[PDB]
């Protein structure tokens, strides 16, 4: 079960996905390589992460490298999944081992409609630097994210 549900949110298979949720299984369970479902769901399927948010899956763990589901969504520029992340009490200001929030991430990646969600509609924290001393705006000026830059000082 917990094996197969990793599997099926990976491979982004809701059919699959929701016949398992059929049993008794812990949608908490980690996979053969420590990560849950909800981690490594196949972004860009936010039914897969409400179907298993749904089932009590705990949507603030880290993995290997100290990341949450979210940072993963708001770097890949996936709104819905982060959205449908936050509608059940994921923590907006998680974050990485290097002090970045999701915020930075999408910034950093120029994911426009991210950040302006993030900031506009989320208690996304814009003024916290990282470990190195850098806001997430302070990331899009430095990877050229000028339309991110423009929009972020435009509200905060």
């Amino acid at each position: 079960w917990g094996n197969e549900l990793a599997s099926a949110a990976a491979r982004g298979d809701l059919e699959q996905l929701t016949s398992l949720l059929q049993n008794n299984v812990n949608v908490n369970a980690q996979n053969g390589f420590g990560r849950t479902a909800l981690q490594v769901m196949k972004l860009g399927n936010p039914e897969i992460a409400r179907r298993l948010l749904l089932r009590g899956a705990n949507p603030d763990l880290k993995d290997r490298t100290g990341f949450a589901v979210i940072h993963d969504a708001a770097r890949a520029g996936q709104l819905d999944t982060l959205q449908t992340l936050l509608e059940f009490q994921a923590d907006v200001n998680i974050e990485d081992n290097e002090g970045n929030l999701p915020l930075h991430l999408a910034a950093k990646e120029g994911h426009l409609r991210v950040v302006e969600f993030l900031v506009k509609h989320t208690a996304s924290n814009v003024g916290h630097r990282n470990h190195k001393g850098d806001t997430a705006c302070d990331l899009a000026r430095l990877y050229g994210r000028n339309e991110v830059v423009s929009l972020m000082q435009a509200n905060g």
